């Protein structure tokens, strides 16, 4: 489950739920890279059992897809609950999404509801920024 | 300033403080690499000024330095106030740390702030987690 797999996985399960379906070209697109990337890693998602073949995820797929998609979520949501400019956050997530354990994920996952069950520690957190 | 050399620059900065310079024997068994890939990245270095030849720092690879040291501790503070294992700390960390703007840097910083002026808001985050 390498960077490159996964951002792969999160971007078909994501146009599928858009869409309907994923096509190889729209995959190329939405990552900016050759059509001939894509059918590597496809083969490669295929092999390891992650899709069929247009484009339809496994079982095995859908559960990492869903998963990847939560964590983006996640941590655009934690840079954003902290005050990172709206501009920078996407790319920020799009580098460190891969390199958190699970277990890091668990712990931002209640720092953010550590935030978003009481605005009042938003707006203390929002002080110590505003020194 | 790519993530590997940033890795280098870091490793660099800690060993002079250490034991007062930094050989390339040293550099490689710290990043476990060989050491012809060290000297590959030394002449790269020295090219783009961060140092000069043992390995001596210009004013500009220690404002660097010092900043990756900074920012590497920082993130495992993070980490370690949240709640994550300290076992998986430092690998998240050595990952994370070349995706994350300056911004996120600051914010985060100023997260930290928050949890350390108040032992409170520490155990109000810990309760989440128990839960």
């Amino acid at each position: 489950t390498t960077p490159s797999m996964e951002d792969y996985i999160e971007q078909i399960y994501m146009l599928i739920e858009e869409k309907g379906y994923a096509r190889v070209s729209d995959i190329a697109e939405a990552l900016a890279v050759h059509p001939s990337s894509v059918t590597k890693m496809v083969q490669k998602l295929d092999k390891d059992e992650y899709l069929i073949y247009g484009l339809v995820l496994t079982s095995k797929g859908k559960k990492i897809g869903k998963r990847l998609v939560y964590r983006h979520e996640l941590l655009e949501q934690f840079l954003r609950i902290i005050g990172v400019d709206e501009e920078k956050i996407y790319n920020d997530v799009e580098g460190i999404e891969h390199h958190l354990s699970w277990n890091s994920i668990d712990r931002i996952g209640d720092l953010v509801q550590y935030f978003e069950e009481d605005d009042a520690r938003k707006k203390d957190l929002k002080s110590i920024q505003k020194k």
